[PDB]
């Protein structure tokens, strides 16, 4: 008979590119509760000095977010005072008292002006004088690099997602009583569940060289994609691992990553700071979720529909 | 014919108003990668004393969230040690030694109590003595305003998004070789990108007064809405910014933004600290994000399921 | 006629079953906008010592997420200097100078090895000499329990969402001119409006024991679900509080939540720290919404397309 042919040939198109391919059978959730545990691990050393962890990562709590420190320009015993004003900062340089009206605040500027012209920290220029903190960054920073050995890091990111609708968890590294999470180096086949990152690894997969994101600084997002057939057993719900710069690479305008910390101290009863300026690369841990599961409500409709559909055609 | 101008009107009604108002004809991503990049800048000054971005920012690292602080409690000189505690705590007043027992210690109160009823900061009354952090705020802190220039003060938001299924990628900062983001204000319409904003600006789209939000606090979102057609040129693909308040306004219980913070130092051995009751705006960029690209699958279905439609009717 | 029972039968099939049960008459807006303000309440003891929420509470901010540490290790006087490593290192230990080579830098230890073997800091075994922060915590780490009146804390979580499209707007604190949210405490039905939450409450909730979780760690969500019918009065549209543990809970490997800190000082102008390594348990608030309200367009949409279905059956 022409027409079983013809059926044969409708019905094998509406079904094995419907309810295959797109998985018609199947109620969704997209996005799961994640829970995000950081720690990184790794000591570097610049000048007569050896950075840790604490020093370095910036926040501490080891979370999705943080910010490993590569360089740093650090102005030392900054106190309230007086000193000269950057000459960076508009209308700063002055060649007479004249030149400097008392009570100016620039936001741009380091604090209050005084009216009086001063010498520059290096000369031979002159610079309007301010109160506040003092000396100012642009007069008396060091430059101190120590992503030397940043490339040899090492992050571990735990992750453990939950799809409330289905009610499943599961987690990126495994229930294994031997020493395996302090001996293994993560392999996206070999040691899926070995979540254990060097940095050099993460700027290898973002397509980035480690000396321009440890000068300028970055953001290099860590992608953990979980999707999940849960009509499967558990152990096809699995990880994956992504490694992109999420950060603008071409903009000169403003190329990079910094931001700036201060220690406070007390000496001979004085509030005393070093302020810090901070470049460096920044680890945006980012989770992607989409499990799917049998359900016969929406199995009935698309059915309903391919049969209308099959009578139509 | 009547049949041609039947179909006539029928065909444009489900074509005009099918697969171009809402562009059936396109594959969609909701929600991209971002990145936030922050940078507040502004100095303010309360009684002889400046104050530089490090002190009324936190935290400092330059994410999507971050508090500008406008009004300061600080309690100076704290040590571990007795004192009378807050008249403001439940049974804390006494008139006798006897109105106080010892060991007791309310989660709400500031200490252990010690079994003695002492004179109160400010006289003439008597409050149960405790050991803790003393003294007690309620008794010693001072009040700093220093929102005062806060409405000049500049925020630099930058942003730049992913489609990972379109590989598409745009960034609020042109590459621009002049000096263009340090000259420039934000415009909706002639700067769109000069992503710098000044807060009296942000708190004028709000809707909300600098001086109520700068005495008691409160959250202001900025949000920045990605709605790029993929079909067209990345010309096309542009940020568009909203500022409107996320935090309740009318609410007398609790009504603002506030946190405690303390800076710790020793003087001569002995652990001392300067805690602070910050009010503040606090500033949320959030990004929203919705692209569309055609996509032959999508296009044939919806043609498909249209003419079905135009067969029926 | 039989015509009228069988249209009457498939009909209230069709309509009671498809415009009232999955509410086919409304469009939808899935993930409102949401502000996240918390502030912790409570103070603990420890031997002779007080704790407050500044010192346990980490970060201070009041945003979503937040730790609360409940055990200390920590490590008085560090100093840059010479120091035996960690006996927990690799190769740490040593039985005379020969065995410890000059330079070597493991990142999994505490410093740079100086070439000499030094007696450990509890005797009889002698280990590697570093240069680095000394001494070093897993020899001069000192214990401390700050979770024993955990349970009894107190955390004020201040919610209000945003729906734009509908530009529907509601918290989860009431207008109330008494002091409502100063006697109150959370009831999921008679006090869902105090969203004033004990941790031990939390940690009922979640299924967990406070003991476990306050030495090992841990991460309890806290999820607020806003799914309104704008289509009723504003009054219907509520918070749904659901607790639950999100961190695996038989991961032996990894087994709970920590992260270090350090203090810094100056003491005879010689940089000291005191490092902490805090074990606690991270509040996670999580908010999912779902608004949904009466459109035209889609409305008559499904009632085309439930007449074309009616009409093939
Ligand atoms: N919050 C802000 N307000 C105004 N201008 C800013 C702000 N943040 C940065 N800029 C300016 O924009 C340009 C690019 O920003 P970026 O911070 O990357 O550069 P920078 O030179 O490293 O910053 P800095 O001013 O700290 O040296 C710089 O010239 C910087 O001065
Ligand atoms: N974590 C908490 N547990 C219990 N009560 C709280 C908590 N946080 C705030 N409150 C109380 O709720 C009310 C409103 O909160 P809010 O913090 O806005 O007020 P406040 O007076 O500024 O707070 P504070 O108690 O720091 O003075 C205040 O009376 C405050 O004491
Ligand atoms: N960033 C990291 N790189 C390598 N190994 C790590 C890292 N973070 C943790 N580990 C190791 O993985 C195991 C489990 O992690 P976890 O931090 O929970 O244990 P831990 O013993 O409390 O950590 P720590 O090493 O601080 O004592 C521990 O043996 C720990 O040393
Ligand atoms: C300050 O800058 C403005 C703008 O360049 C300039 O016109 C003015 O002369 C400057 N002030 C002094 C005292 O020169
Ligand atoms: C890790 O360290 C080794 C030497 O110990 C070095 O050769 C290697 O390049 C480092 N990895 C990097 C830089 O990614
Ligand atoms: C403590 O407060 C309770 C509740 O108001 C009160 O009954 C009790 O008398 C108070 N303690 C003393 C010693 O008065
Ligand atoms: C910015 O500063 C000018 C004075 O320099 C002031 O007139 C103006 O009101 C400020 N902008 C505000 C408060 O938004
Ligand atoms: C260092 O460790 C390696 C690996 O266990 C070992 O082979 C080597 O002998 C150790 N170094 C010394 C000096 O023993
Ligand atoms: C709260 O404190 C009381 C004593 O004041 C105690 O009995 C109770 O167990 C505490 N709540 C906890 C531990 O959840």
């Amino acid at each position: 008979v022409l027409y079983r042919a013809v059926q044969l040939l409708i019905l094998l198109y509406f079904v094995w590119y419907v309810f295959i391919v797109q998985k018609s059978y199947q109620e969704s959730e997209t996005g799961p509760e994640s829970s995000i545990i950081t720690k990184v691990k790794g000591i570097t050393t610049s000048e007569h000095k050896v950075w840790d962890v604490e020093e370095y990562v910036k926040p501490p709590e080891g979370g999705s977010v943080f910010s490993i420190i590569t360089r740093v320009e650090a102005t030392h015993s900054q106190t309230q005072g007086t000193c000269p004003e950057s000459i960076r900062v508009h209308n700063a340089t002055c060649l007479s008292d004249a030149d400097c009206v008392a009570g100016e605040l620039d936001m741009l500027g380091n604090g209050l002006r005084t009216g009086r012209c001063v010498p520059y920290y290096q000369g031979p220029s002159k610079t309007c004088e301010v109160f506040g903190w003092c000396p100012v960054e642009d007069g008396a920073s060091v430059s101190q690099f120590l992503g030397t050995m940043a490339p040899n890091f090492t992050i571990l990111i735990k992750n453990s997602i939950h799809y409330p609708k289905f009610h499943f968890s599961k987690g990126n590294i495994a229930d294994r009583t031997d020493g395996y999470l302090k001996r293994c180096t993560f392999h996206e086949a070999s040691d899926l569940y070995c979540p254990i990152f060097k940095l050099g690894f993460i700027v290898e997969k973002a397509g980035e060289s480690f000396t321009e994101l440890a000068h300028k600084g970055g953001v290099i997002g860590v992608i953990i994609n979980w999707d999940c057939d849960l009509d499967l057993p558990a152990s096809e719900c699995n990880p994956k691992y992504s490694f992109r710069r999420l950060d603008p690479k071409h903009v000169p305008a403003s190329s990079g990553y910094n931001f700036r910390f201060a220690k406070y101290y007390k000496i001979n009863g004085t509030t005393t700071r070093t302020l810090i300026k901070a470049y460096g690369i920044r680890i945006d841990v980012i989770v992607h979720g989409q499990a799917g599961k049998f359900s016969l409500i929406p199995t009935i409709i698309n059915l309903a529909t391919a049969l209308t559909s099959v009578g139509v055609g």
